[PDB]
């Protein structure tokens, strides 16, 4: 498998468990610090990063009734400049740029207790696909599916329903949606970290997924595996292989990576393209920092880059 070694440029440093890199509608950059804790208790943070200086600004430090959050993944909204944040302790959160936030759900559409989330991905229809590797949200005791298969997948629909679409995963992590050239969502990719697998489903409609399949295989026997992911404009899936020192590049049909990207660190966690560019921002847990490098082409437009009233 061909490996490239692009130049990685330092963006910012010292962010415990640096995760969920994301750009909002105004081009501002955000990162979440899930592993920040106070007195042994979760006290996760959501930060804005000044790309010109690397200076960090904590805009939100979510907590619900004394229970601190563990924000781990983000997606920017289209109709409003707000962030949808997967929180390992609080479920799904909607965070405004002013730092205020709201907890989306304590229970799912079936009345079942909500599970802590890790990452999410908006499809072009506005539906949010979320991975939930943690156990029940606070106030319940914190648990995570690294050893046992109790990780679930959710779809937070346009009509405000939090629907569980699948369960029994051993730490569902990264997640992405593949669209047809005309914009129709048709495939969901879900990373299952410890098992070194990438799972796929056919998206038949909002919160409707069928034909679960082992779509891709993540290299290595190291502890870790597929973490964050995103598609480039040609629908190549770039996957952060935590603990392998590489970002795997899968072709449209999956299977084995068709290319690997060597990182100057052992633990790449998550990534995100800068709108209209080939620039990919990467967070890593060896140094707990954020970097950037140039990929071969532009990223696939995120939902926040599309237009609700666009003609084409
Ligand atoms: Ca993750
Ligand atoms: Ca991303």
């Amino acid at each position: 498998i061909p490996v490239i070694e692009p130049l990685f440029t330092k963006v910012t440093e010292d962010i415990p468990g640096a995760e969920g890199p994301v750009f909002d509608k105004n081009g501002d950059f955000y990162i979440v610090a899930p592993e920040v804790e106070v007195n042994g208790k979760p006290a996760g943070e959501i930060l804005r990063i000044d790309l010109k200086t690397g200076k960090k600004t904590v805009i939100c430090k979510p907590e619900v009734n004394g229970y601190g959050g563990i924000p781990a993944g983000c997606q920017c909204d289209r109709d409003a400049n707000q962030l949808f944040v997967a929180d390992m302790r609080l479920g799904l959160l909607v965070v405004q740029t002013d730092g205020t936030f709201e907890e989306i759900a304590k229970k799912d559409s079936e009345g079942r207790r909500m599970q802590g989330c890790n990452d999410c991905a908006f499809d072009y229809e506005g539906n949010l696909w979320i991975t939930a590797p943690a156990g029940e949200v606070a106030p319940a005791d914190y648990t995570r599916s690294m050893q046992e298969k109790f990780g679930s997948i959710y779809c937070f629909t346009t009509d405000g329903q939090m629907i569980q679409v699948d369960t029994a995963f051993q730490f569902p992590n990264g997640i992405a949606v593949r669209h047809m050239n005309d914009g129709r969502p048709y495939q969901l990719i879900v990373a299952e970290t410890p098992t070194k697998k990438l799972w796929s489903y056919d998206i038949k409609g909002p919160a409707k997924i069928e034909n679960k399949k082992v779509w891709g295989h993540i290299p290595g026997t190291h502890e870790g595996g597929a973490d964050g992911m995103d598609f480039d404009e040609d629908n190549n899936l770039l996957v952060a292989n935590w603990g392998s020192s590489h970002i795997e590049v899968f072709g449209p049909d999956g299977g084995q990576p068709k290319m690997r990207i060597r990182c100057p660190f052992e633990k790449p966690a998550n990534l995100h393209f800068k709108p209209q560019t080939k620039t990919i921002f990467v967070t890593e847990h060896e140094n707990n920092a954020v970097w950037k490098f140039e990929w071969q082409r532009n990223g696939k437009k995120q939902y926040c880059e599309t237009l609700k009233f666009g003609i084409f």
